[PDB]
Order: C-alpha cells, then sequence, then structure tokens
C-alpha cells in the first residue's frame, strides 16, 4: 500500500487513476454525526495500490473529489455509504452517483444478524479476517492537522473495502441476493436526495 | 367502469386478462395498520376497463392474486405500494415484483410539500380533477360482507390509479426525475423483503 498525504483536494494524478479503476474505496472522517451542520476534516481514497488521504478545512468545496464522487462511470465502495454520501451531499452540493456500500450488503446477505456484527470492524474480521483498530475513530478530524495514529487509522478504514466488497459481491451471488443488493445501491442517489430535501423515508406514510 | 364483485381469489378470466394488460391498479382494504398479525379484507384491481372487487376472508390465501403479484411480467400501480405489499407478502408469504407507486412518485416530484398533499384524495384532486369520498375508508372490511357503500369506496380507490400514475410520469420526465422515482421502484422488492427480516430502514446505521 502505497500512502500519499494531501490537502484541499485530491491530486490531479489521483483523479485520472481514478477514472481508469475498476472501484474506488472511499471514507470519510468528521466533526461528528452531524451532517447538516457539522464538517468533514478528511476523505480517504483507495485507488489501486494507493490510498490517498485528503486533509480538509473550514469551508472546503474540493472539486475534483465532488467531480469523482458525482461521476457515473467512477465505482465507489464505502462502508455504510448512505453516511458518508449524505455528509458530502449536503456539506459539497454534490449529486453523487455510482454508490456501493459493504454494510448494505451485509445487511441484505444477514438481515437477522445481530445489528452490531454488520460494522466496518467485525465485518472485516469474519470476512478477510483482518483485524483493525478504530481507536481514532472519535479523535478531532477538523483541524487540519493529522497524527501519524490518525493517518494509519484513516488508511486503515478504506483499505480493505474493495476486497471486502468483492468477498460480499460474491456471497450475493451465491445466494441469488445481488441483484437485490445493486437494487438497494440504485436508490443510493435519489435517497440522499430525498434526505437533502427533507424526506427521511419515502416509503414510510 | 365494468365492476365485478368476487370471493377468496382473482377469477382466471381476470388473470388472463391482467397479464396482456399495460397497467394493474391495485388496491387492499385491511383490518387497519397492523401488517403482521392483521387481516386482508379485500383486494381492488383495475384491469383494462374492469374493476374487481375480491372479498377475502380468514386465512385466505389467494393463489391467483398472489401469482399476479409475484409476476415480474405484470406491471402494478398502488397508491402507496409499501403498505399494500407489506400487508400481502407479509400475509401471503408472497414476493412482489414490478411494483409501482404514485405516492413516491408525488413525493419525489414535490418532497418539500406539505405531508397531507401526498394523500390519494388530495393527488387525484390536484392531479386530475377527481373528487373522491374516503368516508368508508375505516369502515369493517373482513367481515366476508361487503355494503353498496363500501363496494363504491373500493373502486373509488383503485380506478384512478392508472390514470393518475400516467400523468405523475409526464411529470416526472419533464422535471427529469424520472430515472429517480424508476430507482425507488426497483427498491421496493428488496425494502418488503427487509421489512419482514426486521430491517426496517437498510440505510439507516
Amino acid at each position: 500500500t502505497n500512502v500519499q498525504i494531501l490537502h484541499g483536494d485530491l491530486s490531479p494524478d489521483l483523479c485520472d487513476l481514478a477514472r481508469a479503476s475498476e472501484l474506488v474505496g472511499w471514507d470519510i472522517e468528521t466533526s461528528g454525526l452531524d451532517w447538516r451542520n457539522g464538517q468533514i476534516g478528511t476523505c480517504q481514497l483507495a485507488i489501486g495500490d494507493s490510498v490517498a488521504v485528503v486533509v480538509l478545512g473550514d469551508d472546503d468545496h474540493p472539486q475534483g473529489l465532488c467531480d469523482l464522487l458525482a461521476d457515473d462511470g467512477v465505482r465507489k465502495i464505502f462502508h455504510h455509504a448512505p453516511f458518508d454520501i449524505r455528509f458530502m451531499a449536503q456539506q459539497w452540493d454534490c449529486k453523487p452517483r455510482n454508490l456501493a456500500c459493504t454494510k448494505i450488503a451485509s445487511k441484505v446477505l444477514n438481515p437477522s444478524a445481530e445489528h452490531a456484527t454488520h460494522s466496518l470492524k467485525p465485518l472485516l474480521k469474519a470476512t478477510l479476517g483482518v483485524d483493525i483498530d478504530k481507536g481514532q475513530q472519535q479523535s478531532s478530524w477538523t483541524t487540519g492537522v493529522l497524527t501519524a495514529e490518525q493517518m494509519s487509522y484513516a488508511v486503515s478504514d478504506v483499505v480493505y473495502l474493495s476486497e471486502l466488497y468483492s468477498q460480499l459481491r460474491a456471497q450475493c451471488l451465491d445466494k441469488g441476493v445481488l441483484q437485490a443488493v445493486e437494487n438497494a445501491y440504485s436508490f443510493l442517489p435519489v435517497w440522499v436526495e430525498l434526505q437533502r430535501r427533507g424526506i427521511e423515508d419515502v416509503f414510510a406514510y
């Protein structure tokens, strides 16, 4: 894994590589859970054998990252895409396209499992035998400065997503639920627009 | 409008006509809002120029209606499909396919409107200039007996759905949101399976 640290936006070279990539792993770190009035601190992208950690500041509107997020020709893989894409769509006024989610896949595969088993850490252990440390999850991500410990945590949160997705995708195919999962993925851009306009669940009364 | 009253299941002639129809309007009446342990009292279907009201009894498992609901080659139009398909999927152990919803279309078109405007009665008035009377909505639908007033209400709840859908579909095309609406429709079979297995919102944490 080739780790790069950036600020303000993704580099043009990595934007180009992302457009040619099969899959782009994506995660964010934030001020908290407040997608409306909070702040994105980092974007971490896994592009090929590279992981890029982009440190963001107050009122950053990264054009390269938003163009990538909005590009329907680039497949983005998240763990719990709803959280990340809602934060980015609202904070950047960005329309995300071509989105996939390992947590949604886990839930469609095993809907009656205990809720905790769908979290990234247990899911990585159960699916790939990979152990990650979530200790820095609740650190302060929005100061424009990263510690080495934060960098390690940020890389670990994104670097396994493409492999996790590929394994979960295979499990969905084996069970005959991949089309169902893909129908959930195709609704994600609609879901987040509804969120921004105040419809919290279009399927509720 | 040619109205027919049936019991137990849809007639074979109407099942055949439904398979050749562009659209099939569908509504149900029930014991209440309890889709898990309640009871379906009627199914009302709009097939061509016909409306069929099928009166159902305790523990009815209508094979013809479930086959139609599960047939991906038959386009069903509901108003608030989530309510109806969840009731039918749970009560009949049926897998619904190829579903559309005038309420979801209304919400994607006008997500910031007052919630009441998405109800069938105001939506029919605003879109088609049609007035319906909802007085019999909260009657007792599960006794195996229908009054003439209940029959009139049941017909009115389904007979305008194909026209309402066509008008809303045109509005979605004009605004450029039809693909978004169709992505919501394609998630409905996944949504209801998740509901039955206890995932109330796969997009929540």
